């Protein structure tokens, strides 16, 4: 029904999009891994310097060369998983397409830097107790959506992530997964990250490397509920699953 | 509710995985594979002496493949045993061996099949079917009319309504568009108030989309299983049990939330 655009490049959101995770914790490995994910069918590459502290220069040193190298190398959406205004701006210079912040630009100067770039930004819900899980998330997004538009970032440039595994217990996560379709009322793209998280592990009683099937199953359930972007470790498997999903949905 | 045979119950509040146990071109290997699938979490084992994908099979030949396996499993394991047969002789003999469920793609239309199946008193699964290019005026209506027709045949024959299972038959006289049309509208078949069994594992509906060989169709098959189970499909017929079982755990947890 819709699409999102950056730097003359467009991301089709009528179909589920797979975002490959590229955590940095060697430049050569990063470029090659990105290549592996891209061929696997990823339409976005997410570069993250923190795992949910890191120094500003240290985080910048890891992130921006990878962004620039990929920007030169491939015509693909580039996303930086950062919460730092310096990293926001520097990545924009490097050629990043999307700003993905788990802290929702609440760090000092982060909001202004993001606004100046004009790049699309993804807002993620974060805190364990909830009176009503879904209501809290809806209220959270509404607040920062109000804030983002106020900052001069257009509403249609925003993405929403309910933030699986962030200040949420096992029951909450699957409650969220079950009611995920409700979040579409914002008429904004939904991005979800469930890959290899505890919500899979606790159920299957398997280590992270054995959580591929569980992660994909979650991705399929989310995508069947209209989730547009899926953030995963295992791109190829997720891409294959999304093909089944898209064929099913297109079949009406 | 549950499905019942010989004092065994199958919980239908949760998705059940039926492991595929083909016995075609050693009993020892079959038992190891079945036990492995059993270990993976399968609650049903489907034993087939015929290939529905094919050269025909003799009555004695199919019997030779099927019944020793059924007898072997019945003693060794407490699991639902399903026989994938269209032959009254195989139906009757397998029932003697201790089979719990009759899975017939041809819906008991072979000679004497209906009568033989009825006498066993065992639950039966009916499957919709149609070189010919698959066409439907309306796929779901055609399937609904098919099930309505054969359900009456079974009931008239003396097979109780609660003993019946319905399979829309993925990949049987259906093209790629048809199969996913069926998957999308699968929930509609619940109106018969009968358990639904689906078989999409490693089938062309996955293969044509991903363009990979059968052994590499695991993820696609699991994706189909999840979608079907989310639409309330009770029994899933798969080659890869462990992966499907893990997926069903995510599905059941999601629904139970
Ligand atoms: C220790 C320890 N390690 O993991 C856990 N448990 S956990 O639920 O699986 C878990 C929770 C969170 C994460 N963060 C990973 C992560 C990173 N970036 C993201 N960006 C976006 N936009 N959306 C996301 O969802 C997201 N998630 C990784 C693992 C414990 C406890
Ligand atoms: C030849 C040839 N080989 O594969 C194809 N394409 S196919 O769609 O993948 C395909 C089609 C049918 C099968 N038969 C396998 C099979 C056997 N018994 C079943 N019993 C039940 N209850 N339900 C089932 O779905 C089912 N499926 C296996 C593969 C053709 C055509």
């Amino acid at each position: 029904s819709m699409h999102l655009t950056a730097r003359g490049l467009t991301l089709d959101l009528s179909r589920p999009q797979v975002m490959g995770i590229l955590n940095v914790t060697n430049l050569d490995q990063a470029l090659q891994h990105a290549q592996r994910m891209l061929s696997a069918g990823a339409t976005l590459i997410d570069i993250g310097g923190e795992s949910t502290e890191v120094s500003e220069q240290e985080e910048l040193d890891r992130v921006v060369p990878v962004v620039e190298a990929l920007a030169q190398r491939f015509d693909v959406w580039l996303s930086v998983d950062t919460s730092k205004a310096a990293v926001i701006t520097e990545s924009a210079h490097a050629g990043a397409h999307l700003i993905n912040d788990i802290r929702s630009l609440q760090e000092p100067g982060a909001l202004e830097a993001a606004a100046k770039t004009g790049l699309p930004v993804c807002l993620m819900h974060m805190q364990p107790y909830y009176d009503d899980l879904m209501t809290d998330i809806n209220r959270f997004f509404q607040h920062h959506i109000e804030r983002c538009v106020a900052a001069g970032i257009a509403k249609n440039k925003l993405l929403l992530d309910p933030g699986f595994g962030f200040g949420k217990n096992l029951a909450h996560n699957y409650q969220l997964l079950a009611h995920l379709s409700e979040l579409h009322h914002f008429e904004l793209p939904l991005l979800v990250g469930m890959s290899r998280k505890s919500m899979v592990g606790q159920l299957l009683n398997v280590p992270p490397q054995q959580r591929v099937i569980g992660s994909v199953a979650c991705a399929v359930i989310a995508a069947m509920q209209g989730a547009q972007i899926i953030r995963v470790h295992d791109v190829k498997e997720t891409v294959e699953a999304m093909c089944i999903v898209e064929a099913t949905r297109s079949a009406k």
